[PDB]
């Protein structure tokens, strides 16, 4: 009945003793009680034994209430009496201090429970229920555990101490408070900054967001044992913290004010520090509005070095503190703070494994964690590199352990029949019906107990299954988000683009290799997880690709981002895309691709035409396939970190629309797909300058088709063809024989097979249509397009 | 009166046993009084025979009222006393705890009623009328049921569990908590994110709004019993509900610190789930609204996994948590919350027909909801998925039940008459005028039956309709707004579009028969329902076909969006045509085209000349034509899922304007006509590029005149005339006969059909104009400018 | 004021695309435009100069 002290469930066990022994079969109060009496010398048992109770007293009693007695004591339980006392108990211990709710309690929960059992045990044996919980109480109940009486020692201390503020002198001599997690060569680099005071304030850059307040608790320690200087052999850490200040004042003036008391008791100079958390606020600059400009006060009073404190700023901050002017810079001083990188997210994950421990199944592995890790730094890639982590591995840490316990052997349909009894049963209970209640009665609890046996049968499911979150698990967490069955995604690449491509298997294993090969980790992650050029015709392969590229890598069809550099050329963009003064290669720079790919820095950027875009734009898109990176909108970073940079090119096509024909000859079909998976990244060379295009990864080829693409091609018009009409509730399907049919509009010398969805409309789409229409089928039935005799037919199933 | 208790309904039928039986035509209070102590152990009966009232003492006076006595005994219902008896009784109901009224209450009701039949036969027989109140009031009071059981049992828990809050593990010991709906293979899987503890967290992502709170409900009852894993049966789940915590201080330093309190003593670990609603503002991440900084205390709890909680946000919300990391990145990960696509939907319509059988209506039939559903969901659509289908069911489901009694034999006739009676009668007793009144009575009296037999005689209607609601009923219903009037839409399509297309068989039954095939189900919703090209001259059919298209697929004429892209060119410069920063692709894209269609998306988008408008633009065109959707204005996508888009060429225009190359005989000339319908959809693929046509629906080619077609075009500018005047108050029409006196003033070899809107000016207006304003023709007549004699005759009908 | 005489100067100078702007008042009398408004030229007298 929770996580409570054994006293109290020792007197509620006692009750149990009482139900078989006395033959009451389920468990009363007056059991519980005598459980309490019984145990001699707990608090409980001590108190009744006040009041004139020995167990035999109250034993006398439950004997006179039966004896001996059914031992067989059916269903040897509880029940809603005796675990409303438990209920109660708790809330007797609730208000003794007690969350571990022991002896005495149980005996106070008697007394709440008034006219029940225990209740009446005690009105029939003299002792009145509040004269019971009041000799408990002044036993246990009148708690004043583990005095130390709190504080440190002095008393100059009242102005400051007083306002504001726990002190980190107070937490670290008893040890009171958690380190927590350093940064601590950090700690060291603080504690310079207190060996200071004309460059007081270390200031502590980075994220809030790490736990930062860790290393200032470091100091403390360090002030006290032992090496420090013989500045700090006198320095004490009193704090200053904002929210106590805030709360209850609820003004500006006044909290400013209240700052200032603390900045006034620094007179014993040279012996305190005095630490300023969100120094950063304080100093109310750097920003447009401050956040309350304390600084006025701090930054003399740091000068003179009677205040010597500890800073916590910000990243961009410290310096705008540093700009305030004249002492300003006396003040804060960096100090480094990490918010955990790759390596150190490993560490942070097995850390708080342990913590997980209540699922059996985070627990486990070392793979597990590296799996986390590593693969939330490709996929997803959207968050921060612990915590990305630590989810994965838990995301896999439970769904195999539902796999444990998904459903023992599902006799919940088992409980339906019971219910089904239940009812029956309790109606024919209700008339009398006596016999007519009796087998339902009995059918009820034979269903119940059948429930119950194979509700707990996959606990030997448990000792085949409890414990398994290895790598692969991992795997399938970050793919159901989005090293095995994620990186399954990368390895079967090929497999997923072709099969929403035009065809273009020389595209196809190009990227989904090159992509696979980023994604194992060897092919720049600093710079786009893939620079690629897509060459040839376009909507014939390319765009197509740029979709399942992003499906199979980053999860979503559309998580594709989409600028077009020739607009930024200014050359179909001098009259096309701008009127007004501010135009397009601006809008490149300053925050259309920027701003795009900050927000998903996971997306597949589709940088369209770039041979004949500005040669301006090339710097750029050179910068983002290098560097990784952009710095632009004024200074904000765009990460093309695992963004993939596919960059497109008209050239190509004519080769690529040339194909592996069937028949023709088979000297040049056979040798234009090595003609066009060759020639076309050689057309994207000679059409324009290179010194972008080569700072990328691979140059990928699209076909249009090459006579083994068709089909292909056809099956995902089809899959186009029969999705549209389910979102309207019609379930249509070409068979593969009429997929085929389609198919033959599209074989090819030097065509592609870009027409195969215009085919599709005109012999599948319009011709079923025409034949929905008609009321030959009428508004959701199922719909098949077939071939049967090399000629379309339409069919119905449904 | 009203649903109610036996006790309530039996005094009120007594009471009418005495009316009859003692001849008191009109049941009055004092039988109601009767009812109560005749029928003697209901709960007023046993009162009144405490009180000394039998059944004697009351009917004594009942005698002495109407004795034996008028068995005629007109009108025996109620008289309005007794009634006001009755609905006292239901305020002397909801006053002693009773849902309904009881035999009690209406022993309370006479008191009420003071004054009344009741009151002066108690006020006779002494009895005072509150010591009768009082002796009921005593056998009432001190309402209880249930509350067997309370709190949970298990309760080491309590300071958090205390605070705050209901539990779902409470209500589920023994159940009283709805399901509600699922997602419930999402119940397993959000439990899936519910075993785990830095994946902690479940976020459920959905419309709030579709009733997610079910799924959340799953999980306590898996956890207790028994197809989720033990170490999830070692759990207990507590709910921190935030509307509790609000109440009472009402400030946000309450609501962090009782979230706080249950935080804190989450050391019953390993055992305890927290759910906590609305996760992501806790976090308080992104947004301009910080909402609250829990994320202080969330973020290492969750990290650590001392946290393991269930969290509820939104599609969109999980993001705006994740996006600070640690925080549902160190928690969150998305599950599956649908709200529903259309086969889902149908399963929650039929779940939620049964209570239009409050209606004695629908309830079913299947054919019905498919209607509903089906039609609506592909053509307006303008409402939701599930909500749309429904309404519609139900928007029949009751149009046919008016059909029920709207038409009885319409005895409202008779009605109208009885008022006029009435008066009479009354009226002529007032002015006694005694006998003379008396028959005025008598009609009246024959008038009332009359209605009330025949108001009620379509309860044959009744059992002919009371809850059919079949697919044609539906059907005209969904064409309201936008599977008979649906079916006709579609079917008598081609007669729609010619109406307003004048002249081109071409054109009428190229379009009707692809929207017609699309409003079937089976043509493109992936791409616009119909996309297009039209080829044609303007004004000959074109944009009249785009309008007929509005009316019959969407709803009216101008459901109907229509973009020019030669006006925002994006070829017409900073110099030439519009300006902004963002010019014409941005113009239209950021603005224009997806800001229309996202104001209503299932309207006929109608994009003038694209032919050489730019490229680029055509691009965009095709990504409508390929996707279905435009993904502009940040990331909106606007549907094209069921847009008719129609882009246009005008370059088939010449042809058709070779008008049957009219004056080629009629023989060549209708062997031209054929030819026109052929020439002009390969004209369009030599001056527009292919791509956009491909992922076009189909190409129509609007022919013009013929000999034929032309005094087609004669008859819109005629009938554009005969529409435009009866907004004034006036009906014109030129008849045929002069409609084709009109159309011999429009051949020539030189000249188009666009001169025939002023020789229409010249030939009917004019001609009536100059023949009302005379004073030959009152306004508000139907005016016929006909030929009955070769020359214009105008003749006046109504 | 959809009661006044609307002198829409010059129709050289009205290339065909304004001309499809005006049209739409010459035929229905509306435009739909500025917000969605149907702006009534019922009583409007649309005259259009030439030279």
């Amino acid at each position: 009945f929770g996580r409570f002290t054994e006293r109290a469930q020792k007197v509620l066990a006692l009750a149990q003793e009482e139900a078989l022994r006395l033959g009451h079969n389920n468990i009363g109060t007056e059991h519980i009680l005598l459980g309490l009496v019984r145990e001699g010398e707990g608090i409980a048992a001590k108190a009744l034994q006040a009041l004139g109770l020995g167990s035999e007293k109250i034993q006398k009693e439950v004997e006179s209430l039966i004896g001996r007695g059914q031992e067989m004591s059916q269903t040897i339980h509880y029940t809603p009496r005796a675990k409303k006392v438990i209920e109660l108990s708790m809330d007797e211990a609730r208000k003794l201090g007690h969350s571990y709710v022991g002896t005495e309690h149980i005996l106070l929960g008697l007394i709440r429970e008034g006219e029940g059992v225990a209740a009446r045990v005690l009105n029939n044996l003299g002792v009145s229920l509040n004269k019971a919980r009041q000799q408990v109480l002044q036993l246990l109940g009148s708690n004043e555990t583990g005095s130390s009486a709190a504080g440190t020692n002095s008393n100059a201390n009242t102005p400051t101490l007083d306002s504001l503020a726990r002190d980190l002198t107070a937490i670290a001599k008893e040890d009171s408070l958690d380190p927590v997690i350093g940064r601590s060569k950090e700690i060291q680099r603080v504690i310079e900054v207190l060996s200071r005071r004309t460059k007081n304030n270390p200031v502590l850059i980075g994220e809030p967001g790490v736990g930062k307040t860790a290393i200032a608790e470091g100091l403390a320690q360090q002030i006290i044992n032992n090496e420090v200087p013989e500045i700090l052999r006198d320095k004490r850490v009193m704090t200053l913290d904002m929210g106590t200040v805030v709360a209850g004042t609820k003004y500006r003036g006044e909290f400013e004010d209240r700052l200032k008391k603390v900045m006034d008791e620094i007179r014993q100079a040279g012996n305190i520090i005095l630490f300023i958390d969100a120094l950063h606020t304080l100093i109310g600059a750097g920003g447009a509005e401050g956040a309350i400009d304390a600084s006025n006060i701090l930054k003399p009073s740091l000068a003179r070095g009677e205040l010597q404190c500890i800073g916590a700023t910000t990243l961009d901050e410290y310096r705008k503190y540093i700009e305030k002017d004249a002492a300003l810079e006396r003040r804060f001083q960096p100090i480094q703070v990490d918010q955990p990188s790759v390596d150190e997210s490993i560490q942070i994950l097995q850390g708080l494994r342990d913590r997980y421990e209540a699922h059996h199944r985070v627990s486990i592995t070392d793979d597990a964690i590296e799996a986390a890790v590593k693969l939330s730094d490709r996929y997803i890639s959207d968050r921060f590199l612990p915590d990305k982590a630590i989810d994965l591995i838990d995301e896999a840490g439970s769904k195999v352990r539902l796999r444990s316990f998904t459903t023992p052997p599902n006799l919940k349909e088992l409980e339906q029949k019971l219910d089904e009894v239940r009812k029956e049963k309790d109606a024919a209970v209700q008339s009398q019906e006596f016999e007519k209640a009796a087998s339902l009665r009995d059918t009820e609890q034979r269903l119940r107990e059948q429930v119950e046996d194979t509700k707990k049968s996959w606990k030997e499911k448990q000792g085949q299954e409890n414990s398994e979150v290895t790598v692969d698990d991992i795997a399938m967490v970050v793919s159901s988000w989005t090293a095995q069955t994620e990186t399954d995604k990368l390895l079967n690449m090929e497999n997923i683009l072709h099969s929403r491509v035009i065809g273009q298997d020389e595209a196809v294993v190009a990227v989904a290799k090159a992509v696979r090969r980023a994604r194992a980790g060897l092919k720049d992650p600093k710079r786009p997880i893939g620079s690629f050029i897509f060459l040839g015709p376009t909507g014939v392969g390319k765009t197509e690709l740029a979709r399942a590229l992003a499906e199979s890598i980053f999860g979503d069809e559309e998580s594709m981002i989409r600028i077009d550099m020739s607009e930024y050329m200014e050359k179909h963009s001098t009259s096309r895309l701008v009127g007004s003064p501010p135009g397009y290669v601006g809008y490149d720079e300053g925050g259309q691709l920027t701003e795009k790919v900050r927000r998903k820095p996971y997306s597949v950027v589709l940088l369209d035409a770039i041979e004949k875009a500005h040669p301006d734009v090339f710097n750029i898109l050179l910068q983002v396939l290098e560097d990784g990176r952009l710095t632009d909108s004024k200074g904000r970073t765009v990460d093309f970190r695992n963004t993939i940079l596919i960059m497109t090119s008209n050239v190509g096509a004519s080769e690529l629309k040339r194909n592996k024909y069937v028949g023709f000859n088979v000297q040049d079909e056979t040798q234009n797909h090595k003609d066009m998976k060759d020639k076309v990244m050689g057309e994207l060379k000679r059409a324009f300058r290179p010194e972008f295009i080569n700072r990328i990864d691979e140059i990928i080829v699209f076909h249009s088709l090459e006579k083994k693409h068709l089909t292909e091609i056809v099956s995902l018009m089809s899959d186009q063809l029969t999705k549209r009409l389910k979102e309207q509730d019609l379930s249509i399907e070409l068979t593969d024989a009429a997929k085929a049919k389609v198919a033959e509009e599209g074989v090819d010398l030097e065509y592609g097979a870009r027409p195969l969805r215009r085919a599709i409309q005109k012999h599948v789409e319009d011709r079923l249509s025409e034949e929905l229409l008609r009321g030959n089928i009428h508004k959701g039935q199922h719909i098949v397009l077939d071939v049967e005799d090399g000629e379309f037919v339409v069919k119905t199933t449904a």
